[PDB]
């Protein structure tokens, strides 16, 4: 089997991307975010506080008449920027882009945090990381795709985000029609949970390309590249009157400027990301300080190739007994 759905950007600066998915029978539509940093999904539901529900679209059980409980297990999520969320347990038939994985674990929110509440376009989120970070208790659950691996033509998925633009989300299969020249295949860690892979290197803009492995991971859930503070420095030193800003919480530029290009390696492969991926527009509306798209990573504890990286390449995630990612341009 294949699925194949569109990932549409929330809002015009791509701050994240939302994929329609099909729960319980008859089918109930929510858009998720598939986030490769992750590995729950979960939904606003019928059982979310009321008061923490503005706008989102809901998973209601209840009407579901393939809708399970599973008896006892509960979930509790909190991620990197500090958002969190918490509920039960159903198991359901759950449908990506036409793929069908039956007993699927849906996570149903009770509780969320104001992030989410505020973000009327995430439904909630489908996560693609190992199955060994999923939070479910007393017994922990799989992911969508560890549930739909063993039925998919090819153990894989990838993911090719558009720049101010929709993209895709393939499973079991790799288009070849969707990336230019070859995909260079790079070895991933486990040992973490993430998708976690060594880049190669760096350059800035024109310049020459600096050879130094830069561990990091594939994060389709974090919308900005977050990178040593060296590489950081590099990078925002080639643009006239940016600079970092603890009140802001990371670099800032003039809205005034043009931006370099950023490349990072991929083996003896080369990724660019043009430099208008790196413009995340003004600080606050009408400001002429614009937030930069590359923020250093040494509050994190973990290099992050995001949104804005991988929004430059079609993305491979290779789910054979041993994992591996690929990068083609496009």
């Amino acid at each position: 089997s294949t699925g194949s759905a569109t990932t549409t950007p929330i809002d015009s600066l791509d701050d994240a991307y939302i994929t329609p998915v099909q729960i319980g029978t008859p089918a109930q539509t929510l858009n998720l975010d598939f986030d490769t940093g992750s590995s729950d999904l979960w939904v606003f539901s019928s059982e979310t506080t009321a008061s923490e529900v503005d706008g989102q679209t809901i998973y209601t059980p209840s009407k579901s008449t393939t809708a399970k409980l599973l008896s006892g297990a509960t979930w509790s999520i909190s991620y990197g920027d500090g958002s969190s969320s918490s509920g039960d347990v159903y198991t359901d038939t759950v449908s990506v882009g036409g793929l069908t994985v039956t007993g699927q674990a849906v996570e149903s929110a009770k509780k969320v945090s104001s992030s989410f509440t505020e973000d009327s376009t995430i439904d909630g989120l489908l996560g693609l990381a190992f199955s060994t970070l999923n939070t479910v208790s007393p017994t922990q659950q799989k992911t969508f795709f560890d549930n739909a691996k063993a039925s998919l033509d090819s153990p894989v998925f990838t993911a090719d985000l558009g720049y101010h633009a929709p993209g895709t989300y393939n499973f079991g299969f790799i288009d070849t029609t969707a990336y230019t020249g070859s995909i260079t295949y790079t070895a991933v860690s486990t040992k973490q949970g993430f998708w976690e892979w060594t880049s190669t290197g760096y350059a800035v803009g024109s310049g020459t390309f600096k050879s130094t492995s830069i561990d990091g991971i594939a994060d389709t859930g974090t919308t900005l590249l977050y990178l040593p503070a060296t590489v950081v420095s590099a990078y925002w030193a080639q643009v006239s009157g940016a600079k970092s800003s603890s009140s802001v919480g990371g670099y800032v530029f003039p809205c005034s400027a043009t931006l370099p290009s950023f490349t990072f390696g991929v083996g003896s492969a080369r990724i660019v990301i043009p430099g208008d991926y790196i413009d995340f527009g003004p600080i606050s509306t009408g400001s002429s300080s614009c937030f930069g798209g590359i923020q250093s990573s040494a509050g994190i504890g973990i290099n992050i190739f995001g949104d804005v990286a991988l929004k430059a390449a079609f993305v491979v995630f290779n789910g054979a007994t041993t994992p591996t990612l690929g990068f083609a341009s496009k």
